């Protein structure tokens, strides 16, 4: 038990929100 | 128990926001 | 039980907020 | 238990924020 | 207990904000 | 006759394509 | 016949492409 | 027969591109 | 017949290409 | 016949390029 996020592979263009693990707060993209 | 974010790998362009972890707090994308 | 972020690998142009840990505060992206 | 953010790689053009760990304030990108 | 940030390594051009730790203030990028 | 673009105002924030005229070429938004 | 632009206003933040009149060539925003 | 482009006002913080007229080229914003 | 680009006025910061006229070339912004 | 930029005017802080007339060449911001 725990929260976890690995591995992962991003190529291009953001102009929003890329988030790994969210535990609270506000995201406006 | 306990939260991590690991091995991951990004490539290009960013102009919006991009977190790893987040506990709290805003983001205006 | 904590918190954390590693291994991580960023490549290119950023004209953003690019954040590894955030617990709290703003980000205006 | 503790908060910590370690062995990443940024490569490139920055003219935004890019921050290890935020603990508080505020982050105009 | 405690906040730390270590063993990263950033090349290339800043115009912007890079920042290890935050713990309070405000950063116009 | 003839082409015109006049008296527009725009208040914000723009990531994206603004054009007034475009006679011809590429856009990538 | 021939092509203008003008009397507009703007205001904020930019990170793309802004452009009065094109006639040609590729924006990559 | 022309092309022109006139009396515009802009006000804020520019990270990307800002061209009054263009006729060819390229532009990465 | 010609080209031209006039009575404009910009304030505050720029970190990326601020062009009157483009009759060529290229812009990484 | 011909190309020409006049009369604009320019406040605060440059950290790009800022070019009256382009006709050739490469500008990296």
């Amino acid at each position: 038990s725990g929260y976890e996020v690995h591995h992962q592979k991003l190529v291009g263009s953001n102009k929003g929100a890329i988030i790994g693990l969210m535990v609270g707060g506000v995201v406006i993209a």
